């Protein structure tokens, strides 16, 4: 139990079952991605991702390490650099919450911003670009296979090991490199075939089952494109979710379970609770709770929150 | 195995070591209480004193908790609260962070805003007075014993079992409502005497060497007063560290280890390294990280920290 | 945290690397099943049989559950039964040891007996006959899916989890209903495909690599037939081993790393350690322990062992 | 994750609920110790008391443990010993369990058999001789601080971190070398001063009520002597056990439960019940299970066996 390394302490999330919020006859259980030390299932890929390179002669001591950071994976790789003893550069817009800018500057990242305006891309250029001007490691989060890889060996078989000999019937995901989605869903389908997996998406980013895509909220998932590390023959059913419902949902997981969560695990429990809300008696469901709703403080998520006293609240109290 | 409630996952924190920033003559220890739920060791007394409540009959189901909290312990009893079906009330000063009132409304608690300069013996009287006013639940954090006592049975069992049969010299920590350090203190005094129970205080608030207390920044440390829940008896190594040393430290933790914690931590952390740096060649100790750094970027733990882009480093060879 | 019935302490068993046995090139793991509260893996088979029974509504409290056994799942089943309010009747042939018997009979199980030499095949008819004669539950298993099912959610995802980021190279293990191997080895195949999955049988009892069968003494391993939930395909290497060899392993594991298992364990290391001696530098061995050796001391694994004092070793 | 050596599985021993024994308006919980590596509470000394040794010096590569031992100790010291690459040497009487040998034996321990009669202070002063003689280093169970330590660290950490916020009314125990009462006694008095720590006492080896000995059949507990490593300071209440009752509530234990434990569990959990049947509702109990049943084949606790075949029974 004494540990080496915090980076030992990743994965092995707990998966708890929600208490008020799912229709009596049935059992929703949520799995808390936010318990890793980086606050996110990311921890699991930027780990995975820097062992799979050290292994492989790509990365050594004191290297440096470059990736377009839309949020989660700079955390993680800042995160995982500073703890193996590696240079981290991330590539972020302009225009992007400064909380999300002092999380990565926290864990001793250089940080190098382009105008915001430049459509994402524009640093998932200057990413490579930096790159091989440099020799920099690039940890290509959309395309390494070790990415789905720890998500078979780590996630899938906390999943899987939590529901031997017991009931399962959905497991609800959203995807944004889609390595979660890949991963568990490989192994479910062949140790539990029965298991629906159940890929949720934006409702205005449909881009699997629509091709279309437009800009959302929910943040984390689906991105202007298709990641190659997607396996789409695993996805059972595939759905879309309003990003005010996942708001929503992700609000009253908060205050009815006491389960602080950001934007797109309010989207799986959201369609957790839809397909729940119907469902034959006894149907158990598995939603994925991808961080901590604590970096959100600045976004739509909070948008519409009273900020002073709640005077309104104790008036009633006595009338 | 599958948990029942996020109440369940709450403590069983993990104790790491730090892999460059101890002498290397030395072993120094880190438990990362951020990994509660809530955040924060607050999670431990926050629970404690809740299912307390119940056992002794005084929280029923639907009742409210109220609690003059300025930072971790209102975070905590909401979630808890949230958790278990009760109403929660957060009574607040108004100079108080934004952040910190986000926090607690996030978990559906209630918020209950006072003049700020009339300090916490000025909110601890609103909340009493709300308390009898509608026949609310108090939790005291600075007098309830379930609050050590919660230690006790956890915190330091953790220390005890990875510790078992192992080196173990120090045992650094600094206190709030001191529940932490009497606890943990406790326990080891009894099985481990040899243990030298190090209790930390902001210099500018050494209100138990000196006597005198004073604002600090290392948040969540020395109130102005002394908590009744607390047993000096059990310190060994009373001393003092400096906010800015106990800023840098925390940076450094998280830059140079990957560990992003608060300042308290940072506290800990650095006295455990002074005490390191001349110390008996194989020595081992471990220090408190009260809770993560993520809720410390509007605190001077930022203070000069760039918020853009540094083209200036980029174009060196 | 505190657990509601035994049952909830099967799986999620130890992997410890041997400190002294292994070559200094090469790192083997051994994965110790007698942790499980059964002592053997069988406790896996058992607890997932039963429950599966249940979700379909063909098993219920009060229910009697008969199976055909060497020894292990005798115990597993009738610990189960004990556990979960059932009723167990074991059929076994009078090869076997007493002390299996008193095992059985310890968790309040029934004991059927029949010659030896039918083996496998013919307790499995004579479990099969008191079935239809009493309506007893069969557990079946050489064919119940839920065997290699429950080894594919949890075996195999402990494994999978433990190794995680690291190096595993081989994964060795013997089979008797071949649940471990397919179970584990199917999920293997998806995760880690590189990992080659080697399977040993007894070299007198060589029933996949020559079709022949005879009475051997690495207990639990080749029944004389090929079990219905086996899936070959999942083998790399098909290897042998010889029962002496076995047996002489499993007392050096004991001797040499404090750790007690049986012989079908003796085999698994014995296999992994040759392999070890000729493979690459900083290759990675698994081998599976099925059961504990406290359950071996009247069998030949004590054959000539010393059961009197060496006055001898104390001259010097 | 992985463990480096299998003395690295010691401790962290689950604790069960037991289903159907105890009374309805009652609940007892019972820490399983079979779970360690060694089969007993005896692998949490051998570790500590090898560990500390190590630490003062007093133990080097190839050094050689001895001790007279014909219960857990001897095996748990034997397998530690072989975990860590040390020599074993075992003291006891040559009419003992011709098993308990095999034990010693299967770890690779030395055998040096003895005049059973002379079997107490005697076996223990000719394993004293051969230490001084050869300079081998002694345990010392009943005297060495290292014993209650352990247990007040891992032990107790374990019963305390289990039973956190929630009721917890009575821990029972046995007492041997008393390190476990003693250890888990100053803890639970200091976290939980109000829990009712219940030593029991064989019915002819009331040592501790009026300092008189017999011998008994409860294996582990009433050593002829009070040990230096007790702590009377801890004893709530002090009750005695009969043999019988305790051999008799072990079978239960097996047979209703599933849990397959030793004789003095069947005592410890044998004072639970007792105290459980008058005692108020809500009450919760915690009992320690010392051992595995396994090795207590050739025992009392398996007299009136019946190791044939049910054939009678199949009558109807
Ligand atoms: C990464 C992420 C996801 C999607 O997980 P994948 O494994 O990348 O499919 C969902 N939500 C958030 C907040 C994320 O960071
Ligand atoms: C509560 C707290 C402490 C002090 O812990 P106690 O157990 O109350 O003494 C230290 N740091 C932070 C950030 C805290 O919230
Ligand atoms: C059951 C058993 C095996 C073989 O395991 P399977 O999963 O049934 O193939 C090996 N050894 C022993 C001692 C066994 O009991
Ligand atoms: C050692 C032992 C005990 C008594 O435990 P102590 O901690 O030595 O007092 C009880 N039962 C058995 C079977 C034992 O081996």
């Amino acid at each position: 139990p004494l540990f080496n390394s915090i980076l030992d302490t990743i994965g092995r999330t707990p998966i708890v079952r929600l208490q008020r919020m799912a229709p009596e006859h049935t059992s929703v259980y949520v799995k808390v991605e936010s318990f890793n030390p980086g606050g996110s299932v990311k921890d699991r890929l930027a780990l995975s991702v820097v062992l799979d390179a050290e292994a492989k002669g790509l990365l050594k001591p004191g290297d440096t390490i470059v990736e377009c950071t839309s949020g989660n994976v700079g955390i993680a790789l800042a995160m995982v650099a500073a703890a193996r003893g590696y240079r981290f550069v991330a590539v972020m817009g302009d225009t992007y919450s400064v909380e999300r800018r002092k999380l990565i500057r926290a864990y001793g990242g250089k940080l190098v911003l382009f105008p915001g305006h430049l459509g994402s891309k524009g640093g998932n250029l200057i990413a490579d670009e930096l790159a091989e001007k440099y020799g920099w490691f690039r940890a290509r989060q959309f395309d390494n296979p070790a990415n789905p890889s720890y998500h078979r060996e780590t996630t899938a078989s906390e999943i899987l090991a939590d529901f031997a000999g017991k009931r399962l019937d959905h497991f609800v995901t959203g995807f944004g490199t889609t390595g979660t989605l890949t991963g568990v869903g490989q192994m479910l389908r062949v140790a539990r075939p029965e298991v629906r997996v159940v890929a949720l998406e934006p409702s205005n980013a449909a881009m699997l089952a629509r091709g279309e895509w437009s800009p959302h909220q929910i943040q984390g998932l689906a991105p202007n494109f298709v990641p190659g590390v997607l396996d789409r023959s695993v996805i059972d059913d595939l759905v879309t979710m309003d990003e005010v419902t996942a708001r929503d949902t992700s609000r009253r997981l908060a205050a009815e379970e006491g389960i602080f969560a950001g934007i797109s695990a309010g989207a799986t429990v959201a369609t957790a609770l839809s397909i729940a809300e119907h469902a034959p008696e006894g149907t158990v469901l598995l939603a994925m709770l991808p961080d901590t709703g604590e970096r959100y403080l600045s976004t739509f998520l909070f948008d519409g929150v009273d900020e002073g006293s709640d005077d309104a609240w104790l008036a009633s109290l006595d009338t």
